C-alpha cells in the first residue's frame, strides 16, 4: 500500500481498551527495536502515502487512545532518550511540571495534528473529546487566552460594526425608481453612499474568504453542509450583497428583494461568532444541527400535510380565497396560532370544511408539532455532551483561523519554549 | 399436537441466554444424530401442522436466539457437512468470505424468512431486531439496491404524478351545477377530464391493490390497524375517489365532499413512501404509532373536556352562539391560541361564564395539552430505538412487495447463486 | 402495646431482601413451632385491637416482602399441613395449578386484604406493586371479567345517560324569570321536567353516596383530597346540583350558574370511569395527580406575575381598562396566545408600558410555562410506572366498591371451591 | 502558609471514597496523639489565617467526607473522651439518643458552621447537599419549628401586607399634573397618603436591609448575581421606590414609571418567600436558575434573529410601519402567537416579505424555542435533583437571618443543654 507499519499500527485500531493496550505494546515494541537499529534515522516523521505521519493518521481517523499514547510517552532511557514526547521537570506529589514537545503539532509543513483534527472530514468519531488529550486542550487554552481571544473578539466586534453599518446604509436606503441614485452633495447621503461602499467591501471580503475557504478545502457536496456550515452561510449572504450590487447598477428596484436576505443573513451570521463560548454558542451549535439534521424531514412532512389539506380545502371552496396560495397561507397561521378556522363563507359543505380544518389542526397543531419535540426531546438527552464540546471544536477552529492569517507578514506567533530545543511547552498539572 | 421434535424446540425457546444455548445444544444434538441416522432424509424441511418449518417457526414466533443460531450455522464434520447453513471461503482475519443459504429465505412459494417476519401477526415481540441478522440484513440491503430501490423511487414518483394530476383535476374541477358536466372542445377541459379519468383510475388501482391485499391476509378486526396500517388508509383514500365518482354520476354536488378527502388522504399517504428512509421515516412511523396508540385516550379525553364545558357555557348564555356547535367551536379556539374569553355579551352572571372559560383553559389548554406532551415524553424516551428498526421492517415490506408484483411474467429477479447449488449468496463481513 | 409476636414480625420489615428473609425465616421457625405446641388455636388468626391480622397488617403497611410470602407458603409435612395458604395440584414443567385459600382475603368481616390495601391511607408505599402478588391479581381479574365489569359498564353507560338528560334538561331550560316554572300540557314541557327530576334525583343519589363514603372512611382533611379524589369531585357536582335546586324553588335565576358548574362538573366526572381501562385511563390519573400536587405551585406562582404586574399596568394607565379586573384579563391572554401587547393608547409612557408587558411575557409566556413543561418533563419520566399502578388500585377500588354494593339482598357472588374447604380458588400459572 | 496540620488535612481531600478514609484516618490518629501529648490545650479551636477552625474549613469547601467524620465523631478512649462530638445516652435497637456538641455550629464569634456553609462562595460544591448531614439537618429543623417558622411567616405576612397597601396607594395615585399633591381633608386622602408613606417606608427599609447584606457579605461583580439574587432583587425594588419618590418630590410625573417597576418588582419579590417551602419554592429556585443561567444566551440569539428579520422587513417596505420599532413588535406578535404575517400592503416584493416572514417565524417561532425547550429538557433532567435542595439551603438563610436579627436585645433563642456543658442537643435517631 506504500505506508510504513506504524501507519498500519494507527489503522488497526478500535480505541477498545485490550485494543488500546496492545497498539501501545507493538509502539512500544517497535520504537525501541527501531532506535537500537536505526538511531540516525527517526521513524515517526516519515508519512505515509497521503503525506501523514502516525500521529497526524490517530488524529485524523479519530483514534483516539494512540493519540493520548502518542502525546503522552516519556522516554527517560539511555539510547531511546531522544524518542520522547514529554518530559518532567518538578516530580511534585499532586502536581506535575511535564514539558511537551510541538513537533508537527502547530508547525508540520505538510499536516499539523491541529490541522488534520480540527479539518477532519465530521466522520472522525472523537473529534469532540480528542481535543480533550491534555497538550493539545493546554495549547488552544494557552493560544485562546494569549493572543487570539483578543483578535477574535476584534474580529467580532468589527463584523458588528460591518454589521451596524450595513444595516443602517440598508434602512435609509434611497426610495427613487430606478437605481443607483445621484450622491446629493448633503452629507446625509455621503454617509449613505460611504455606508453602502463600506457594507459592498465587506460583502466582497466575505465572498472572497469563502471563496478561499473552498478552494483550499474542495468539500465535496454530500458532506458540504456537515462541515463547513458557517462558511457557506457567510459565503451566501456575500453572494446576496452582490447580487444586489449587480442589480443596484442594472437599474433595477429588484436589489433590494437581495440586500435584505443578505441583510437578514447579515445579522443572523452573528451567531458564528457566539460558537466558541461555552455559555452562549450552544444554541448556534445546537441551530445548526437542527436545521441541516432535522429541518428536512419534518418540513417534508409538514408541507405534505399543509399542501395536502390546503388543496382539499381550495377545492372544497368556490366563489378571496380561491387560490392555493391564500388557503396555503390560511391553513399556515394554524401554525403560528392565529389559525381562524372559519375564514370562508364563499363555499359549500361547512361540515366537510370544517372537518377538514379540524383534522388538518389535529394532525398537525397537535400531532405533528408534538411529536417534533418528542423526537428533539429524546435527541437532546442524548446529545447535549457532543455539542458541549463542539463548541470546543469550533474554538479549536477559531484559532487555526486566527494563526492562519495573522496579516504581518512574519511567523511570530510560536507559543512557547525559552530553554533548550523543539519548542517546548509547559504544563503545571 | 401433529408437529416434529424440530419445531416444540423453537416452541420452548424465550430468548435468554442460558435458554438460547440450551436451544442451540439441542438442535446440535439432533442434527448429528439425523445425519448419522437418516442421511437419505432432510430434517428442517419436515413442516409442523400448519406447513411451516422450524426455521420459520423461530421466525415466526419472534425467537431471535434460535434464528440468529440456525441462519448462522456452518457444519464441516464428516457426513455431517451436507446440513450446513452457510460456509466461509476466505479466513482474512478481520473479515470473513461467508456464504449462505437461501432456502426458504426468498424463495419458498409456501412461505418465506422474509415473508413470515414482514407479514408477522406484530405481536412478534423481536420483528424490529430480527432483521439484524446478518444474512437478512444483507439480502434486504442488497435487493434492495440491485433492483428494488430504483423501482420504488419509480413508484414513488407514479404516485407523485398521480397526486399532482389528481390534484390539478380536482382544483379545477368544474363549478357549473348539477354534475357530470358535458365536455367541452376546449383544450383545457380535455386535460381536465383526462385528469379526472387518470384520477379515478389511481383511485381504482388502489382499491383493488386493498382488496388483494386483505384478501391474501384476512387481517381481524382487533389487528387491523396495528399492522396493515398503509393499507387501509391507501384503501380508504381509494373508496373515497370511488364515492366520488358515484356520486359525480349520480347528479350529485357533494362529490367533491367526497373528493376532496381522498384528495387530503391521497397527499397525506405520500408519507408511506417516506418510510424506508431511515431519516425521513421517523414522522410517519410516529404519526401511525401515535394516532393508533395515543390519539384515541387523549381525545376522549379532550372531547370530555371540551363538549362538559361546552355545555356549561351554552346553557348559561341566553338571548348568535346560542347553538352547542358554535360554543364548541369557540371553546375549540383556545385549544388553538385564538379563543377570545369574552366572545359573548348576551348571557348573564358574567362572573360564572369567565369562571367557566378560565377553568375550561386551565384544564385544556395549560394542562390536559401539556399532560399529552408528559406521556409522549417518557415514552418516545423508550420508543425510539423500535421507530428506529420499524423503518427496516418497512423497508422489507417494500421488498417483499417489489418481489411479488414485478410484472414481466418471469421469475428472473433473483439475487445471487449460480454455483454448486442452492442459490449462494456472499457476505463478506 | 396489646398485638401478638406475629404483627411485631410484619412491623420490623422493611422491604430489603436481606430483611425479608430473614423476616420469612423467623415466620417460618414461629408458624411450625406454634403448630407443634398449639394445634387447636391459629395464630395468623389472631388479630391486634384495631382486628387486622398479621396478614391485614403486611397488607396495610405496604410490606412486599411479608404479604408475598403468606399468600405464597405451601405447608405439606406431617401435623403442619393444616396451616398452608396454598397447595399446588398438576406439577406440569412451565406452569402449576395452585390452589389458594381465600379466608380473610375477600371475607374476612373486619378487614380483607382488598379492603386493607384499596383503602389504605395513601402513605402505605408499595400499594402500586401489592396487587402484582399472584393471587391478589387473579382474583381481581376473574372478579373483573366474571361479573364487576359488565356491571362497571353498566354503570358507566348509566352515567352517560343520567348526563345526557341532565345535559338536555339543561341545555332546554326555560328562560323566563322567576323559576320555577308552570308546565304547559305540551310534550316538551313534560320531557323537560321529567329530564329536571332525573338530573335531581343523580343529583341525591350521588349526594348520598358521598356522604356514605365519608362516612364510611372518616378521612381527614390533611389527605382529604390526596386520596378520595373522585368521590370529593363526585360530591361537589351533587352539591352544586342542590344548590341549584334550592335557589330553583327560591325564585332567583341564579340556580344556573349553579347548574352549569354542576353540569361541567358532570361531564368531566367520567374520567372516574377511564380510570380502570389502562388504555385510557392514565390520562385521568396524571390529571388527579397534576392538579392536586403541580396545580398549586405554579398557580401560585403565576398569580403573582399575573396580579403583580396587572397592578402595574393598571397603575400605569389613566383615563376602559382602568380596573384591575380588565388588565387582569387583558395579561391573561398572553397566556392563551391571544395577548394584544398594545391593547390600550390611554395611558402614559410607551415606553414604559411595553417594557412591563415585555418583562410579563418574557417571564410567564417564554419562561415561566416551560419551567412547568420542564419540572413535569422530569416528574413524569420519574412516574409513569406509579401511574400504570394507580390504574391497578382503582380497579380493585372499583371491584370492591361493586361488590359492597350488589344490591339483591343476598350474598351470592362467590367464585370457585365446591370440595374439601375454606373457598378454594385455582390459579393456572 | 501559617495553617496547623489539620487545615492541610481538611484541604487535601475531595470527597472520594479512598481519600475519606484515608484523610479519616490520618486525622483521628494525629488528634488522639495530640490529645495524648498536650492535654491541657484545645486544638480544633486553633484558626487558620483566615480565621476558621478546620471544622469550618471542611464546611467552607465542600468536603462532606470530613464534615460527616467531625460532627460524627465520638472518642471512647482515656484522656481523649474528652474531645468528642457526640456521645450516646440510650443504645435502643432501632433508634440511639445521640447527644450532640453545638460549639462553633450555631455560636463561633468568628466563623460557625451554619454561616460558613450557608454564606458560602457558592462555588462549594456540596452545600446543598452539606445540610443532610444529621445533626446540621436536625439544627435546622428544630430552629424552624420551634421559633423560625412562626416568624418567617409573620414576615412573610407583613411583606404581603405591605405588598397590599403599597398596590392600593399605587391604585389610587392622583392623576393631576405636577406632583406632589395637596391632601384634601377627606379620609380617602388620608389613606392614601398613609399608604404612601408606608409604601415608601416599606422601600427605605428594604433599602437599608440591601446595604447592610452587601456591607456586610462584601460579594464581587463576577459573582454578584450567582448568589445574594434574592437581596439584589429586593435592593432594586427599593431603587424603584426611592427614585419614585425623588420624581414624586421633583415635580415630574415620570415617577409613576418608576413606583410601577417598583410595584412589578415588589409583587414578583413575593416568590422569594416560596423558597424554603418544598411545595411550593421549587418554581422560584427555577426561576433565578433560568434567569441567571439559560435567559442570556436564548435572549442574545433570539434578539440576533427578531431583529436581523426586523431589519430586513424595515428595509424592504416603504411607504405606519416604516419605523423598525413598529416591525420589532409586530415581528415579536410571532413569538406570542398573533403574529398576523400580512401585516402591510405598503411594500413591494411580497413574495420577498413573506419568504422573510415565513424563515423568521420557522427559526425562531418553530425552531429556536423548541431547541430551549429540548436543552431544558436535558438540564432539568439533570438539575431537579439539585434544586430540590436548594430549597433546604435557603431555608438555612432564613433560619441564619433571623437568629441575627431578633429584635430584641437578647439572645433566647438556644436549643437545648440544661446539665453538664457546651449546649448538648438531642437528637433521637
Ligand atoms: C444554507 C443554510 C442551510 C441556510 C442558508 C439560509 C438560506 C438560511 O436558510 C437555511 C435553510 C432555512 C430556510 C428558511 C428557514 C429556516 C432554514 O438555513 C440556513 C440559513 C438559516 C439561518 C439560520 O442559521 C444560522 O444563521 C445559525 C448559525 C448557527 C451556527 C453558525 O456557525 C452560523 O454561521 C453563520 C449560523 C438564517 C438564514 O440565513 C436567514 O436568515 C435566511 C433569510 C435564510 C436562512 O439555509
Ligand atoms: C384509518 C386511519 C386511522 C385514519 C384514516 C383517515 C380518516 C385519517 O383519519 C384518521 C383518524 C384521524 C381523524 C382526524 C384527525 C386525525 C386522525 O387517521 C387516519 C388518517 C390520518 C391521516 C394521518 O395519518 C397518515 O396518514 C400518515 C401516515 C403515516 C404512515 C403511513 O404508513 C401512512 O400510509 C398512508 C400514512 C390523515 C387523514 O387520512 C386525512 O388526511 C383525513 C382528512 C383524515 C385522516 O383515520
Ligand atoms: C376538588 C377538586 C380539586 C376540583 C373540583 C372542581 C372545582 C374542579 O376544580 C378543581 C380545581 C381546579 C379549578 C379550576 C381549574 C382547574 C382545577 O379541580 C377539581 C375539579 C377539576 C376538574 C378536573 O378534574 C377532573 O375532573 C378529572 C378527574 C380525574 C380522575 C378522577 O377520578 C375524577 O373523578 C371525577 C375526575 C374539573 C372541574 O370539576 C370542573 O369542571 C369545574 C368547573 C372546576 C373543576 O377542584
Ligand atoms: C436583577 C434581576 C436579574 C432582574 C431584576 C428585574 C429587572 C427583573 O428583571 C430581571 C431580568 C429580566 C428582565 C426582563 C424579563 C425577564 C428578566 O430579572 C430579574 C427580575 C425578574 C423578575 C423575576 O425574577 C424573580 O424575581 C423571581 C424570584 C425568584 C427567586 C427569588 O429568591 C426572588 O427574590 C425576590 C425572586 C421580575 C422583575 O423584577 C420584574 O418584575 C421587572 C419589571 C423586571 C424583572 O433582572
Amino acid at each position: 500500500v506504500g505506508n510504513t507499519v506504524l501507519h498500519a499500527l494507527v489503522e488497526v485500531a478500535d480505541n477498545t481498551v485490550d485494543n488500546t493496550k496492545f497498539v501501545t505494546s507493538m509502539y512500544n515494541e517497535i520504537l525501541i527495536l527501531g532506535a537500537k537499529l536505526h538511531p540516525t534515522l527517526k521513524l515517526e516523521e516519515i508519512t505515509n502515502r497521503k503525506g501523514l505521519t502516525p500521529l497526524a493518521l490517530a488524529a485524523s481517523s479519530g483514534k483516539i487512545g494512540v493519540l493520548a499514547y502518542i502525546l503522552q510517552r516519556e522516554i527517560h532511557e539511555p539510547e531511546c532518550r531522544h524518542l520522547s514526547r514529554k518530559f518532567t521537570e518538578w516530580a511534585y506529589g499532586p502536581v506535575h511540571s511535564s514539558l511537551y514537545d510541538l513537533s508537527c503539532i502547530d508547525t508540520c509543513e505538510k499536516n499539523s495534528v491541529l490541522e488534520v483534527i480540527a479539518y477532519s472530514s465530521s466522520e472522525t468519531p472523537n473529534r469532540h473529546d480528542m481535543l480533550l488529550v491534555e497538550p493539545l486542550n493546554r495549547l488552544l487554552q494557552d493560544k485562546w487566552d494569549r493572543f487570539v481571544k483578543r483578535i477574535f473578539y476584534f474580529n467580532f466586534f468589527v463584523y458588528c460594526l460591518y454589521m451596524i453599518i450595513f444595516t443602517a446604509a440598508a434602512y435609509y436606503r434611497p426610495v427613487e425608481g430606478l437605481p443607483p441614485y445621484k450622491l446629493k452633495n448633503t452629507v446625509g447621503d455621503y454617509f449613505r453612499v460611504t455606508g453602502e461602499i463600506l457594507s459592498v467591501s465587506g460583502g466582497v471580503y466575505f465572498f472572497f474568504r469563502g471563496i478561499q475557504y473552498f478552494l483550499q478545502r474542495r468539500p465535496s457536496l454530500k458532506s458540504l453542509f456537515v462541515d463547513s456550515y458557517s462558511e457557506i452561510l457567510f459565503f451566501v449572504q456575500s453572494l446576496f450583497m452582490l447580487v444586489s450590487v449587480v442589480l443596484y447598477f442594472s437599474q433595477r428596484k429588484e436589489y433590494v428583494a437581495s440586500m435584505v436576505f443578505s441583510l437578514a443573513m447579515g445579522w443572523t451570521n452573528m451567531l458564528y461568532y457566539t460558537r466558541g463560548f461555552q455559555q452562549m454558542g450552544i444554541y448556534a451549535v445546537m441551530i445548526e444541527k437542527m436545521i441541516l439534521r432535522d429541518l428536512c424531514r419534518f418540513m417534508f412532512v409538514y408541507l405534505v400535510f399543509l399542501f395536502g389539506f390546503s388543496t382539499a380545502v381550495v377545492t372544497l371552496i368556490e366563489d378571496s380565497y380561491n387560490s392555493l396560495y391564500s388557503t396555503c397561507l390560511e391553513l399556515f397561521k394554524f401554525t403560528i396560532g392565529m389559525g381562524d378556522l372559519e375564514f370562508t363563507e364563499n363555499y359549500d359543505f361547512k361540515a366537510v370544511f370544517i372537518i377538514l380544518l379540524l383534522a388538518y389542526v389535529i394532525l398537525t397543531y397537535i400531532l405533528l408539532l408534538n411529536m417534533l419535540i418528542a423526537l428533539m426531546g429524546e435527541t437532546v438527552n442524548k446529545i447535549a455532551q457532543e455539542s458541549k464540546n463542539i463548541w470546543k471544536l469550533q474554538r479549536a477552529i477559531t484559532i487555526l483561523d486566527t494563526e492562519k492569517s495573522f496579516l504581518k507578514c512574519m511567523r511570530k506567533a510560536f507559543r512557547s519554549g525559552k530553554l533548550l530545543y523543539r519548542w517546548c511547552f509547559r504544563v503545571d498539572e
